[PDB]
């Protein structure tokens, strides 16, 4: 059997960060993020004759060993779950900007997720498939669902999935990402929350997390600017105050991430609206809608050590070509 | 010509922050906290009260002091009157040798040096503690500067449990502080309307709660002239206290852009082994402490960091003195 699918990453406006259970990735809190448009990743899943090892080819090239045993130890949980034991071979491809550094995580295993269950013989609802995802990469699940999109947090495999919250349509909304010239190798996500427990401020983020999902999630619905543009830089703000005081301290920002964030909040006060948010890394999104989105990018090229500012709008659910 | 007196205060370096008020007249705070005097920085202050003056008047470097400034320095002045049961005002004389334009706080040493000299002149005789309490009304850090050396800011809920004492003197550990003064054009938010709005911020309550922690470790380091201890909770504690800052609504964000290139270059630094270690107040320049034998090495690679103005270097200084 043999199935192509194809997802976009997300950006998060309320940020997943400390996972409740390690292996099944339960996080600690919800989340919500929403889908990134013009940027993709293709995964082709083909389960074999007597092939006694999975393998993976990453945009053309071969893999590396981390690589292929995430890639594998998921292909494992579709086999479990197929009742199954053929083991596969894995060609993706992404469209992403090179050296930019965008997480292709999320994108990558929402389609891996997609791909090889639909290669296999299933036919999982997305909800399934969120969940199924989520156990290769926590914000994976999110990009199953399309548009925008709330994390169910969950203390069980079963209750931990994402949803739409409102189709890309619903708001035009545009991510400028500033990507920065110059950025290092940073410590990865995973490995960077399991030392949130080590910050004396994340249980209290991870509690207040209910106040923030609940005011972006109303925000979306509402359409309210405003309302979000001051809850994602507070709530990217939440997580980086955690992770700056983790122990060792993890420090994402660079000298002009700091640069962008004091920009973009001077900017919407001013008149133009935008908001910024960050992962764990340096490079910002600036979230604004799209009549602003030109305006936006005109501003951010302009600051130095921007390097480029790529362009996304809201994307739509995983989806088998 | 009623009484005179002439005092002298060195600002301070909190190792363990002070940032949150329980009670904004009397200066209470939310948390406990740990500083160091520096020796080479000194506010010189005299007062002298007078029989035909109807208002205070303040002088700083020899020039009228500005609106707001007074009404700071007269407000304070009428605790002392009402403590003294005296009404006389004051002429107040002050002079600092402070780098102009510097960005460095005076208010802990402006307030120690006036509440020894005011009650001086005045005819009272205030013991440490008392003088720590009054100083304390003035701004708060002031009441860590009137003890010397070390000194550990007890920061209790009421007025009388809320003062000062030296838990060692300078001399107990030779410790430099290398100050990079950072090129800005920049006027940062006041640290008293900074901190004000700590209670917006959701980590508070927790940064609050786990003062103890920090201070029990520090205060243990300094008797112990145990440098990384120190190290890694100074570095912890700064951290702190800027995501309570950065996570205020609306958000204070006091870091430059080079305040994080010397973070992240200290912190490369003592991994390599140069033992020092940073602390940032509510504004960009970065405090690198370290053994006074690593000063020069320290202010070497500081001083050749783009965007660093000047480095400043300071030792541990000493009490509050009558001169
Ligand atoms: C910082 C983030 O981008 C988190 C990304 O976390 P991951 O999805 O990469 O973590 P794993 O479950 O370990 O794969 C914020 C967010 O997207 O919510
Ligand atoms: C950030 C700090 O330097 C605090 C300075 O606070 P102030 O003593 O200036 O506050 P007020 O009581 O309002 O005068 C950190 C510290 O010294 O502990």
């Amino acid at each position: 059997g043999q199935a192509t699918a194809i997802a976009h990453p997300n950006i998060a406006f309320i940020k997943y960060w400390g996972k409740r259970d390690a292996v099944l990735r339960i996080p600690e809190n919800g989340s919500i993020s929403m889908n990134l448009a013009e940027l993709t990743v293709k995964t082709t899943v083909i389960f074999e004759k007597h092939s006694r090892e999975d393998t993976l080819i990453l945009n053309g090239a071969l893999a590396d060993e981390p690589a292929l045993k995430r890639v594998s130890h998921f292909l494992d949980r579709v086999r479990e779950f197929a009742g199954i034991s053929w083991h596969a071979h894995v060609i993706s491809e992404n469209n992403f900007p090179t050296g930019a550094g965008i997480a292709s995580s999320a994108a990558a295993f929402a389609a891996l997720a997609l791909a090889a269950t639909s290669a296999i013989g299933l036919h999982l609802s997305e909800r399934d498939l969120s969940r199924l995802a989520r156990k290769g990469s926590g914000s994976a699940c999110r990009s199953i669902p399309g548009g925008f999109v709330e994390w169910i947090p969950g203390e069980t495999d079963e209750d931990s999935y994402a949803v739409s919250i409102a189709p890309p349509e619903h708001w035009a909304l545009t991510d400028c990402i500033a990507i920065l010239s110059t950025q290092h190798k940073p410590i990865g996500s995973t490995q960077g929350m399991a030392l949130a427990s080590t910050s004396p401020l994340q249980p209290a983020r991870v509690a207040d997390t209910p106040r923030r999902l609940e005011i972006v999630r109303r925000a979306i619905l509402e359409r309210d600017f405003l309302s979000l543009a001051e809850m994602i830089e507070h709530d990217s703000n939440l997580m980086h105050a955690v992770m700056m005081t983790s122990t060792p301290p993890l420090f994402y920002w660079e000298p002009v991430s700091l640069v962008i964030m004091k920009s973009v909040r001077e900017w919407r006060e001013s008149g133009l609206p935008c908001a910024y948010t960050l992962d764990a890394g340096p490079n910002v999104h600036v979230i604004c809608p799209s009549e602003y989105a030109e305006e936006v990018i005109f501003r951010l090229t302009s600051i130095p050590g921007v390097q480029t500012v790529l362009k996304a709008s809201a994307g739509d659910s995983a989806k088998l070509i």
